[PDB]
């Protein structure tokens, strides 16, 4: 039934405008949808002149660009446009004292403090948006200063500050604002970005912002003008949280823990505010996760469902603080479930907005997500919520699909259940769901005990471990089975969600009789690798393995390939599978493939005073700078493990030529000399394009040598070991469509599967020491030799030598 059309807008900022809803992103992103299923951009990005937003980006912006997010420090080479927000204000006086404008709040920023908030304005939804004023400032210092790559002054007196002061909005410069050395003390005080504009009871306009360091702050503002009331006087809350003159009153964070993208509702309903913020990290390993408060007063004090306040008492953990509202999740679709692919889940899912409609009630989270198993590939999602007994709107497990609440009979509600539980904590990890089920004597029973009810048309009370959690019972689109189902959604007092879907009714035979006709272990016919032998199926269904031949495969998937030449070799590996007395068996062939020589294909020695290849079917190299792309450093060859080494300073490498690797079936063998290790620093790199790159990393993300693949999906070829300086260590690494290994000095130190092939049919970008965004490599490498094909165990331990 339903459809969907996807977008990529990163930290959408909801809107609706007549009938038609739309979304502001960060990168100058945006897109409409009449229905929250089906996007459509209508943006084109940092392209300028004729940005759709902006128009002349650099001229329009200009004010908030000399401060940060052109071209200087983290922006270097194009532009940091973030975060925006977007409404309609009635009261806003234009140039020609018309009165009513759509108004964008938007951010720049330049390093993880130096930021701005400006706003611009416009007749139309779909802009031209004029700038009107930069407002807040962040980065800036005591006395003049600048950062790396930047010409821009971050003293004080180069902000807004001054002509404040001027206007007798401030009385001066807080000493507070600087740490003894000058530098902007973002402990207690905030970067400028990510502003989110609402209203309040009365319709009084607010701006709360935020990005971690000292946290999120609100401030009242102009609806006439868009520009702040700052509060002129430091201070406190009546109930002790910090109000600066300037930056407005704290309502979040603290103590450089993290929380932004801040979103505030007021719900007249329930006559609450309702605080949403995103703790963690945005990238695929940051546990981005979403994270819900409330107040009484637009201005906080902002509590969760146990009472603790948003801002945190200390340079802590934020762990605790904040209803989880929804983190990394997966309903794996195991082997038996309906459907392809392996089942719908989110990663750092976040940076979310808020549509509340004034008549209907019916309110929808808004966010974008990453997705398990293609790295920082991101989409915008939207799932309805719905308001619980206790003043809290719960978030519906799926992404909305034309449901609404409905009257919700006890037999459509009983039954099995997958279900997953959000705690609290974060990180990487996904959470996956467990199997229970409701039974018609309102008991809980499976992996979890305890009790539930239906309450009215569909509130939902669910109570596992002594936990109690109340939410709603509503129908929900599983795209993984293509039905509707049952599910429910439900909040506990510690502020912890539990998710619900119902399984389709099914006996033991059944089951089985499913994991049996879904049982694959794909193509066994050209085996190179290990099988995974899956040892559960779903609902807890149990299957067990045996091997005709040990000696080609083992019980639990281990290959044992053949010499090279030799016959490739048969197995037969039978599964049985059973849950309670239903049982069935299926069989499957192996064929384990020899080992295969890989043949020389280029030859990168260093012997004859050049970047030749010696083989002479590559052009030579040539000479780069510190990345890739660039050009001027300097080559020295110095004394190596065979003939001349290359050697490369600190400050360049050697871009090899394109099209170096060319397939699925390739290897690379070097030695390193290094002197300093450097975290991200590639030997050999890599790269279709800067999002989908292979890099021989001697010091990676883990502190240790690995294979690195990234960014969609991300690859994670870990050794274990690190690797010695002013010393040779030889490397080698092999792919063999999916099948990847590494060898630290001949022995095999990574073997695993799923490698992302990056350069089949295309003529992709190789280098030595540099890629796009690392210190380059310092010391030797000496004979780089690249080979088509998988080398062999064999071919290794003697390059080795
Ligand atoms: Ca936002
Ligand atoms: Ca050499």
């Amino acid at each position: 039934d339903p459809q969907f059309t996807n977008v990529s807008v990163h930290d959408p900022s909801i809107v609706k405008d007549g009938d038609t809803y739309y979304i502001f992103g960060s990168h100058i992103e945006a897109a409409k949808s009449k229905d929250l299923m089906n996007w459509e951009k209508f943006t084109n990005g940092y392209t300028t002149p004729n940005n759709k937003l902006y128009g002349d980006l650099s001229k329009n912006l200009a004010g908030s660009f000399k401060w940060a997010g052109e071209n200087d420090a983290d922006s270097k080479g194009g532009f940091a446009v973030w975060a925006p927000d977007v409404f309609w204000n009635k009261d806003y006086v234009n140039e020609d004292g018309t009165k009513g404008a759509y108004m964008i709040y938007y951010s720049v920023s330049s390093t993880y403090i130096r930021s701005a908030i400006g706003y611009a304005v416009s007749k139309h939804i779909e802009g031209p948006y004029k700038y009107v004023d930069t407002i807040v400032y962040s980065g800036f210092t005591k006395e003049e200063a600048y950062d790396a790559n930047s010409k821009i002054n971050k003293k004080w007196t180069n902000t807004n500050i001054p002509k404040l002061i001027e206007q007798g909005k401030l009385k001066g410069v807080r000493a507070d604002w600087f740490h003894n050395d000058g530098s902007y003390n973002n402990r207690d005080f905030p970067n400028a970005i990510d502003p989110n504009l609402f209203y309040d009871e009365k319709g009084n306009l607010w701006m709360a912002y935020g990005s971690w360091s000292g946290g999120i702050f609100v401030l009242p503002m102009d609806k006439t003008t868009g520009k702040p009331i700052y509060p002129g006087k430091d201070g406190k809350t009546p109930d002790g949280r910090l109000v600066d003159r300037y930056f407005g009153i704290k309502i979040a964070g603290g103590y450089y823990q993290s929380g932004e993208g801040t979103y505030i509702v007021y719900d007249k309903n329930t006559d609450y505010y309702y605080l949403y913020v995103t703790y963690g990290w945005l990238g695929a390993d940051g546990g981005y996760n979403m994270r819900q408060f409330r107040s009484t007063s637009p201005t906080g004090p902002y509590v969760d469902a146990k009472g603790q306040s948003a801002v945190l008492p200390g340079e802590v953990d934020n762990s605790p603080y904040g209803n989880k509202i929804m983190g990394n999740f997966l309903f794996e679709r195991k082997v038996g479930d309906p459907g392809t692919g392996i089942g719908v889940g989110y990663v750092s899912p976040g940076h979310n907005s808020v549509y509340l409609d004034r008549k209907t009630g019916q309110q929808f989270l808004v966010f974008h997500t990453r997705f398990p198993q293609s790295g920082e590939y991101h989409e915008v999602r939207v799932h309805q919520m719905f308001m619980n007994k206790n003043g809290w709107p719960v978030v519906a497990p799926y992404r909305y699909a034309g449901e609404k609440l409905e009257k919700v009979n006890k037999q459509d509600v009983v039954g099995e259940y997958q279900l997953i539980n959000h705690g609290k904590d974060y990180s990487a990890d996904i959470k996956k769901q467990i199997f229970v089920r409701l039974n018609r004597n309102n008991t809980i029973s499976g992996d979890a005990t305890g009790t539930w009810r239906k309450i009215g048309h569909n509130q939902a009370e669910i109570t596992i471990d002594g936990e109690t959690y109340d939410g709603v019972f509503v129908r929900q689109w599983d795209p993984t089975s293509k039905r509707y189902v049952m599910a429910f959604t439900a909040l506990s007092n510690e502020g912890v969600s539990i998710w619900g879907s119902k399984l389709a009714d099914k006996t033991d035979e059944e089951i089985v009789e499913d994991v049996a006709s879904d049982l694959d272990l794909g193509d066994t016919d050209h085996v190179v690798s290990n099988l995974h032998l899956p040892t559960e199926g779903t609902r807890h269904t149990v299957i067990s393995w045996t091997t005709s031949d040990a000696k080609v495969v083992s019980e639990t998937g281990v290959v044992h390939r053949p010499e090279v030449g030799s016959a490739p070799v048969t197995a037969t590996l039978t599964a049985t599978i059973t849950k309670g007395d239903a049982t069935a068996t299926k069989v499957f062939h192996i064929t384990v493939l020899p080992y295969e020589e890989a043949k020389l294909t280029a030859h990168y020695s260093f012997d004859n005073n050049d970047l030749s290849d010696s083989t002479g079917n590559f052009g030579p190299g040539t000479i780069t700078g510190n990345r890739i792309d660039n050009e001027g450093g300097t080559i020295a060859y110095a004394d190596g493990k065979i003939g001349k080494a290359a050697v490369l300073n600190g400050q360049s490498g050697i871009r090899l030529p394109d099209g170096l690797v060319s397939s699925n079936q390739y290897s690379v063998s070097l030695w390193v000399k290094p002197e300093q290790l450097t975290t991200h620093t590639t030997t050999f790199f890599g790269a279709k394009d800067p999002n989908h790159w292979i890099s021989l990393v001697p010091q990676g993300w883990d502190g240790n040598t690995m294979l690195w693949s990234g960014s969609s999906p991300w690859y994670d070829g870990r050794t274990f070991w690190k690797i010695p300086t002013g010393q040779w260590t030889h490397l080698a690494f092999s792919v063999d469509n999916g099948a990847v290994k590494v060898y630290i000095n001949g022995v095999e130190k990574f073997s695993g599967t799923n490698f992302p092939d990056v350069f089949t049919g295309a003529n992709a970008s190789f280098a030595l020491g540099v890629n796009w965004w690392d210190p380059p490599f310092k010391g030797l490498i000496d004979e780089l030799r690249i080979y088509e094909g998988a080398l062999t165990p064999s071919q290794v331990t003697d390059l080795a030598q």
